[PDB]
């Protein structure tokens, strides 16, 4: 029914300059008429920018040039406040049951859990000003060069109906702080500088739960995914459509039907879960009621369950990207006959989320929490053959969570550790990982190859790996939170 595709493309002579800190904006133009001064290229201008963030200190500055550009990057580069420039990029976001009583949301709005006070965030085309199915909405920014503050097509209608409403579509949590951020035309066109504006405000105006519905390859560059960590970083649970999702620090979400089959539309392991995203009914432009099928439909979904967990939950200090993540994933419900890169953990259980949420206490986690190749179809495509010494190492990125901090780091070198008894030595596994953990998670990339003596050898050799993570304290000693890691594999003769 509804297709998110994408497209984007650079604008000529126009650059952000990211800078190595937040400056004013007569810093930043110094700055960069020094680097310029220095220079020999003198056809250059900043192309100033009017929106919310304008009356901020900022990281960025978008600036012209047309003359000679390497040199004048090469020397703004060289300028020590100035931490990178990149070119401007252009997107295109390309759109082609009462759902929390079916997810029974009921149960929680029944203890009185409605989303009271958490802040959620939409960035899409807006929300009109009249809108009879919200009850707080607290602002409409807008960072898009059209002078509307309204919805003209519904997407971001939609999609703030599902995480709150009080009308013929139940949205998740009723009572949320809404927050609209117009950061796509009424022809879906945006620009990196009007996403790093409206992330900035997002970072000022601390929005607990963001919900994201911008990709493309080209379009998460440097800038860009530096600033998503930057927002993760700062405690912006982010959730978003594989179709930022596929990234370490974002809740991915995929799409079933309401029979949880996979729908037609629907490295490390992503998405993170699953939800209902066919048939799914949301707020009208002005009012009423549609319904849409689609993979952007389910980020919307478990964007509108987060907020209603993050209601739940009793002491907000705990709630980060990844304990969130984390309760998505330990209660999530398997579907059977599906792999892990179509499921992640298993479809969406708000009840059972709830359950983990409530009693959840800070600790590291792996993704996926356990190996075994042999579990066919789960763990595909490691199940499509035993792994035979002289064969290539298997590799199986890990992501850690570390919900006891947005920096963390292995206290040393994963120890592998293989049971006697089940023949675990006849394997061999190297580690090859990321050190520090920020923001709130990192990696662990495993490599199994088999010992020497099982060369000519079959069955089932088993063990684990005994992996610490640390990170300081977030209430004195380190946080550390060791973590088993069971691995099981099926070896064969070469
Ligand atoms: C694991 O994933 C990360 C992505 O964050 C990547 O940079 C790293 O190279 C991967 N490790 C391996 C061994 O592929």
């Amino acid at each position: 029914t509804l297709k998110v595709e994408f497209s984007s493309t650079v604008v000529e002579y126009e650059y952000i300059v990211a800078f190595n800190g937040y400056f004013t904006a007569k810093a930043r133009n110094s700055f960069i008429s020094s680097a310029l001064k220095s220079s020999e290229v003198d056809n250059w201008r900043i192309i100033p920018r009017n929106n919310p963030s304008s009356d901020y200190p900022s990281d960025f500055e978008v600036i012209q040039i047309k003359e000679k550009q390497k040199a004048g990057l090469l020397t703004l580069e060289d300028h020590p406040n100035i931490k990178r420039v990149t070119p401007q990029r252009k997107v295109f976001r390309s759109l082609k049951r009462q759902v929390a009583q079916t997810l029974q949301a009921d149960v929680l709005w029944q203890m009185g859990y409605t989303g009271a006070n958490v802040r959620v965030a939409v960035f899409d085309t807006g929300l009109s000003e009249k809108h009879p199915h919200f009850k707080n909405v607290k602002e409409r920014t807008n960072w898009t060069n059209e002078r509307t503050l309204d919805d003209g097509l519904g997407h971001g209608t939609f999609v703030a109906g599902v995480i709150a409403s009080m009308r013929e579509c139940q949205g998740f949590a009723p009572d949320a702080e809404l927050h609209i951020f117009r950061v796509f035309t009424n022809n879906q066109v945006s620009y990196t500088s009007w996403f790093l504006d409206a992330f900035n405000y997002a970072i000022l105006k601390k929005i607990d739960v963001l919900n994201l519905s911008i990709g493309g390859p080209d379009f998460m560059d440097h800038p860009f995914v530096d600033k998503v960590w930057e927002l993760t970083a700062n405690n912006v649970i982010m959730v978003s459509a594989i179709g930022p999702a596929d990234q370490m620090d974002v809740i991915g979400v995929g799409g079933i039907d309401f029979e949880d089959n996979i729908a037609r539309f629907s490295g490390r392991m992503k998405p993170d879960i699953v939800t209902y995203g066919a048939g799914v009914r949301g707020s009208g432009v002005k009012g009423g009621c549609r319904a849409l099928s689609g993979t952007s439909v389910a980020s919307p979904v478990v964007a509108g369950a987060v907020t209603l967990l993050v209601s739940t939950v009793q002491k907000r200090e705990l709630v980060n990207p990844a304990s969130m993540k984390q309760a998505l994933i330990a209660s999530a419900r398997r579907l059977p006959g599906v792999n892990m890169f179509e499921q992640g953990h298993g479809k969406l259980d708000l009840l059972r989320a709830y359950q983990i949420l409530n009693s959840y206490k800070p600790q590291a986690s792996l993704s996926p929490s356990y190996i075994d190749l042999t579990e066919c179809p789960y763990m595909w495509p490691y199940c499509s053959q035993p792994i035979y010494y002289g064969g290539m190492p298997t590799v199986v990125n890990v992501t850690i969570l570390n919900g006891m901090g947005v920096t963390g780091r292995i206290v040393d070198k994963p120890d592998w550790q293989p049971y006697l008894p089940q023949n675990g030595d006849n394997i061999e596994v190297a580690f090859s990982y990321s050190s520090v953990l920020w923001p709130w998670s990192g990696y662990l990339a495993i490599s199994i190859s088999v010992t020497k003596k099982a060369a000519s050898w079959e069955g089932i050799a088993q063990g684990h790996v005994m992996i610490t993570v640390a990170s300081p304290a977030e209430t004195g000693a380190e946080q550390t939170s060791t973590v088993k890691l069971p691995i099981k594999v099926k070896i064969i003769p070469t």
